[PDB]
Formats: C-alpha cells, sequence, structure tokens
C-alpha cells in the first residue's frame, strides 16, 4: 500500500483559511485490469486554481468523502506532471516511467500521488523517450507539468480567432510578464506575428524589457505608455513601418489597461479578454465601439476544449514538437520540493502567497 | 463492548460523495431497564432513503454527535430487519433472538447494530416462532426487512380509501414494475379486484406481462398503450364485460403516465399519487375534474401511520399473515453481505449506483 498526501478544503475560501493536508492509502498490489497509478513529478498554482478554491470559478472538482474524511471535501489543481509507477494487465497505452498528465479538468493535481484509468492521462514524451526518437531535446518537469494549460491559451488565442499575416500583422497585450504573456511572445516570434507587450513598471525593468524581447515581443511597453495620449502617435508609427495593422489585442488585466491597450487597434479590431488580475471590469470607450467597429470577446481555454479533442490534441502536440526542437522554452518557476518536513497544504499556501513573485512549482 | 460500524454523512449530497462509515461502540454491559441492543440482519435501498441523503425528503434523521463524529452527522435508512441480542431489566415484550422492525422512521438502519427502547421496535414472528405456531413457512430475511413501507403502501391504497366490489371494480396503476405495483397485483387477486398494469416497454415485455398478470394483474398495457387513442375503446370494452367500474388509480409516475391511467377512470374516480419519477407533475385533463368528478390525491405512509397504531398494527399483522400462509411473495433482493473487509458504507454506495439491477438488500 502507499501512503499518499492529498490536499483539501471542506470549504470555499482563500487558499490560507481553507487548505489542510489528508493522508490517504492507495493500493499499489493487485491492480485492476485497466487500472493506472502515478507518483506526482509536480504541480504548478496557477490563478485558476485559486478561484476554484475561492468558489469564484465555476468548473470545480466534487466535494466527497473519498480520500477518507467525514467530510465532503475537494481536492485542487488542475495542472500536473505524473510518472507512472505501475499499470493493471489490459494497460498498453502506458507503462512504468512513462510522464503524463490529466486528460480532463478537476483531477486534482496537488497531491503526491492518484490512481485511475489510463483514459485520465495523457502521454507525454519523457526525455529518454524523446532523445531515443531522435529529437535534440527532452522536455523537463517545470516544461511538462506547465504544458496543459497556459501554452494552449496562448496559441489558440493568436491563431483560432482572427488570421494575422506573417511578417506584418501585430497583437498587442498587457500582462506581458505573466507565463501566458511569456508563451505568446515565444508564439508569436515562432508565427513571424509583431506584438507590443504591455508590463506594470518596476524597478528592474530594462532586464525585463529585455528577457520578453528576447521572447519575442517586438515592443515592450509600461502600463503608464498604454494609459498615455501623448504616447499613441509612437506606436502608430511602428504598424505603419510594418506595413501591417494591429488587429488583436489579448487582455488578462482589465480595467484602464484594458481600454489602452483597446484603443492601440486599427478599425475593426478585436479582443480576447482571458482573466481580470485586478478586479477591475473590461472598460472600452463608447467611441471605440460605434466609430472603430471594435469587438471585445471572451476565452476560456476549458470551454473551447472541452468538446474539442481534435483540436486540444493538435495543439497540445505542436507545444510538444516546439519543445523538442528547442524553438519554445518555457515560463520559468519558483520550485519548492515536497519532502515529507513540512505538510504539503503550506507549500501550496505558499506558493498561492508568493504568486507576486512570479510563476510557483510545487515539486516531488 | 460493541464496535459496531455506522453509514453517516455530515453534509447533504449524492450518496456517492457524502457517505462514510463511522466506528461507534455500545456498551452491551450498561443497558438501562428499558433499553435494548439489537444487531442488524437486513436492510434495504429505497428511493426515499437516497433523498433523505440528498436532502430533498422532509422527514430526516437529525445530525449529532452521538456516533462519536467530530462534526455533526445523521445516519441512514428507514427500513430493515434486526435481532434482539439482549435487553434491560423492565423489558418484557422482546427477549434475545426476537425479530424486530423499527417502531419509527428516521431510525437509521444502514448500520450493524443499534442501542434503543424496547417501544422504538415492533417484534415480528422469527422463522422458528412461526413454525411453532403451526405456521406452514416463516418470514425471510428480505421479506422482514421490507416489510415496512412497500406491502403496506399497497394494502393501504388498495382498502383505506374507496370501496372496490370484489369480483368487478378496477383499479389501475403505473409503475406496474414496482414492488409496491407488485404487491398491488397480489393484494388485487386476493381481495378479488380486477386491475389494470401501467408499465414501460422492455426488450422482454411479453415475459413481464405474463409475470404480473401471475401476480394478479387482469390486464397489463405499455405506457405507449396508456397514450393511445386508438387503444382506448379496448379498455372501455374490458370494463363494460366486467360489469364493473374503474373506480381508483395509483400513480408513481406522473406526467403523461398520470394523465392516462385517470383518463381511464369512470365517473366519481379517485387518484392516489404515492411517487413521481423524473420531476413530471401531476397532469390531469380539467374535464375529469368538472364533468367526471375526478379526485387527485395524496398517500404516503409515513404520515398516514404517524398517529395510528392500530392502523399500522392490524396492516402490518395481515402482510405477516399472508407471508406465513405463502399467499404473498417479495421480489427478489440482491443480496451483498458484510463481513468486515470492504467498509460498510461503500456496501451502500455499490447499491445505490445499482440501484437499475433491482432492489438492493445489504446483509449481515
Ligand atoms: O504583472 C502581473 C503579471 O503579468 C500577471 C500574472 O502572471 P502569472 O504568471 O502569475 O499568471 P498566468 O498563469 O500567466 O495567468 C494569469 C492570468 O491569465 C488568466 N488565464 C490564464 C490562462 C487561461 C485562462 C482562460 N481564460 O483560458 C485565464 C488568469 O485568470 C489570470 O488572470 O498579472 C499581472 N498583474 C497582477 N496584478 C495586476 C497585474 N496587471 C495590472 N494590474 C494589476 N493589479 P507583474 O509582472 O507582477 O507586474
Ligand atoms: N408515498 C409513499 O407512501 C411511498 C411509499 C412507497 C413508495 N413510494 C414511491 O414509489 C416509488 C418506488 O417504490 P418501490 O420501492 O416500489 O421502487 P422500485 O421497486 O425500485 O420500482 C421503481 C419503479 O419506477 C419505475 N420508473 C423508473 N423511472 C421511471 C420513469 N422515468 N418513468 C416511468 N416509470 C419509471 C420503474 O420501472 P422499470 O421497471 O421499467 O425500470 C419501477 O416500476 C417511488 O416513486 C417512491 O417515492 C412512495
Amino acid at each position: 500500500m502507499i501512503t499518499a498526501q492529498a490536499v483539501l478544503y471542506t470549504q470555499h475560501g482563500e487558499p490560507k483559511d481553507v487548505l489542510f493536508t489528508q493522508s490517504f492509502e492507495i493500493d499499489d498490489d493487485n491492480l485492476a485490469p485497466n487500472e493506472v497509478i502515478v507518483k506526482t513529478l509536480g504541480s504548478p498554482v496557477n490563478p485558476s486554481d485559486i478561484n476554484q478554491i475561492q468558489g469564484v470559478y465555476p468548473s470545480k472538482p466534487a466535494k466527497t468523502t473519498g480520500f477518507g474524511t467525514t467530510e465532503p471535501a475537494a481536492p485542487c489543481g488542475n495542472e500536473g506532471l505524473f510518472e507512472v509507477i505501475k499499470v493493471g494487465s489490459n494497460v498498453s497505452s502506458l507503462e512504468a516511467g512513462d510522464w503524463v498528465i490529466p486528460s480532463h479538468v478537476n483531477f486534482g493535481t496537488w497531491r503526491t500521488h492518484a490512481l485511475g484509468n489510463d483514459d485520465d492521462f495523457i502521454k507525454l514524451p519523457n526525455p529518454a523517450q524523446s532523445k531515443a526518437n531522435g529529437k535534440p531535446n527532452g522536455l523537463t518537469i517545470n516544461q511538462g507539468a506547465t504544458i496543459s494549460v497556459n501554452p494552449l491559451t496562448a496559441y489558440l488565442m493568436l491563431t483560432h480567432y482572427v488570421k494575422l499575416t506573417p511578417g506584418k500583422d501585430w497583437f498587442i497585450q498587457n500582462g506581458g510578464t505573466s507565463a501566458v504573456g511569456k508563451y505568446a511572445s515565444q508564439i508569436g516570434k515562432l508565427l513571424n506575428f509583431n506584438s507590443i507587450s504591455v508590463i506594470r513598471d518596476r524597478p528592474n525593468l530594462d532586464e525585463v524589457v529585455a528577457s520578453l524581447k528576447e521572447l519575442g515581443a517586438t515592443q515592450v511597453i509600461t502600463e503608464d505608455q498604454n494609459n498615455s495620449r501623448e504616447f499613441g502617435p509612437t506606436i502608430k508609427e511602428w504598424i505603419k513601418q510594418s506595413g501591417g495593422e494591429a488587429k488583436l489585442a489579448l487582455n488578462c488585466v482589465g480595467g484602464k489597461s484594458s481600454t489602452g491597450i483597446a484603443r492601440k487597434l486599427n478599425n475593426n479590431g478585436l479582443m480576447l479578454t482571458y482573466g481580470g488580475m485586478s478586479f477591475q471590469p473590461v472598460t472600452i470607450p463608447t467611441s471605440l465601439y460605434i466609430f472603430k467597429n471594435f469587438t471585445s470577446a471572451g476565452f476560456w481555454v476549458t470551454e473551447l476544449l472541452k468538446n474539442n479533442k481534435e483540436l486540444k490534441t493538435s495543439t497540445l502536440n505542436q507545444i510538444i514538437a516546439w519543445y523538442e526542437e528547442g524553438k519554445l522554452t518555457d515560463a520559468k518557476s519558483i520550485e519548492t520540493l515536497y519532502d515529507g518536513t513540512k505538510p504539503l497544504h503550506e507549500l501550496y499556501q505558499d506558493g498561492v502567497a508568493n504568486s507576486k513573485d512570479g510563476k510557483q512549482l510545487i515539486t516531488y
């Protein structure tokens, strides 16, 4: 028998208040024929995971007593990389040593182990398999553990809604230092799209601007520049020189930031709102709608891919291939290793509290 | 001392999610004068038990800490057969070895043992007692465990409301393959009432028709036939040939099915609704109320027998006698035995999930 740990809550609220660790038992002897046991290698903290715990995210796992609690409790985390440790006698899709992610949301990835079927998982090539299949690179644990939400989100927003002419057209995005922002910049570079990333000013501004330009942002501006009527004509010059148009805006901030990036689009522009990193609503001047034919819409990768498994597979395959080819790198995570001395839920609580420092990955 | 197990929940929800098993101690060396300890022999899973756990049934046991839980918890199950194992110094009505059912609802029968007062139980004859009293049969465990709700429901609906003339009048009922339905057909035969059972179509329709007819249904029709304008005159022919009238409809379905059985009654008809599938409301054409003196009412055995021990006693005694005489038969339960190797709540969760296979009885 394996003794596992899961991060659970019995009631919605802030992670600092409601999370605890539950020890539970998994039977790793005498597997059913289709069953698969996996050990976690790592799982990140994404905003969606936190919103799920807070109760403001309408897709969530059921509260159950299945982890051996008396009160119904929900697990946490939708994304993660797991190593297959044992498979049942009718399992050929997976074997010991294989890398997998969950095939569906609401799996509960903030935990040490899981028992499911082979259809609960999607296989990723492990480094040994990538090299054997003649690839110059294999995935890292961070790359595998964060492959499923943010890279697909960036890829689909940039490709699935409006067609940007390679070598000419632009997108503009706020939250430029976000993991999603960093994938968008790289995917923009790979597809030959011009882009403007908007970021908050900070003391190490120059270092950040350089990182983002290296990733693929054509220009990086601050939110102060975004707000600036004086600066607008400079952006117009860039776009005019390119021969192209700013056709797409990606908004994960809301408020004034959403106003600023919308104003920078050419007529007939599209904005996709995929997040709201301050509680501020999407705010658009009436004149953009009426006089510039602006359109504002939403994006939600979970809903988009629900009955679109071909689209999911195709997108994921492209990200894997790019990683194997050395053409894509990961939005880097701050890693915290679980080793048994500090309760698992506290690692995640610290991760939630240190969100501002950057993407957090709990490792195992 | 006795280490017992109870199936409990701290919060309402689906049985698959909220049930757990709680160990608790009964001190069998510390009985008060009027107290009795019983060992469960068997308890079924009925829809009302499930609705209770889900939180949509307005009669339910209180949540308490009495089973030694940290948080308040409620037990499950309303019906069951128990064996008296020990009685207090002032108990005369029961002795060790006796068979009993709960005297009242909300007792919590999904558990191994209970401590209660002598008046929390009603004695049934055990097989040794039936045999000693000159009876050709004694009750089976399934018969005793399911005697409290369904048989009594059928008998009272048939006899307590409208007086059917033996050898000529008719009742019509839907849910004809239900436990209640099957008891009603038998009681109809025993009292010489004609009846029409309405059932859903199924692959072995003809085989089921024949079984229901053997039980006592005069005629059996599908829901399609119940709906059918074409078929309706055939039913009128049956009733006219008998010299009697259709005076009573028993409804456990609602919706179109309820409309159809109501339309088949003669003037001055009474419908009793005792259940309802798919949340479909009871739907009765206005014309029947106005022009055919139709009445529609409810039946709930829990409420009818709440303050009427004498009617309960007389009815229960008739059912017992019929079992002893070999005049009534139960539908075959699927029995799952608790031996202490699989948690008790999981046996009941399986039974809930497997409801469609047949009535589920957990035995001990
Ligand atoms: O500015 C902040 C960061 O740029 C950014 C957050 O970065 P992150 O890496 O921690 O978060 P990500 O995992 O990339 O994603 C966060 C947002 O995107 C939404 N999202 C992601 C994927 C899929 C969906 C979807 N709909 O399919 C949605 C998610 O809900 C998040 O909203 O935020 C910036 N930030 C923080 N506070 C800000 C702010 N910008 C402006 N104003 C305020 N108050 P930094 O680098 O710290 O300065
Ligand atoms: N008010 C009361 O005093 C009281 C007391 C006892 C029972 N009841 C009611 O009676 C019913 C269950 O009694 P039971 O223990 O006899 O149950 P049961 O043995 O499990 O039988 C259930 C019946 O419901 C039928 N059914 C299921 N879904 C249906 C649907 N969608 N449309 C039409 N019929 C459907 C089944 O038909 P199939 O065989 O085709 O699947 C079967 O005949 C419940 O509605 C319950 O609330 C009420």
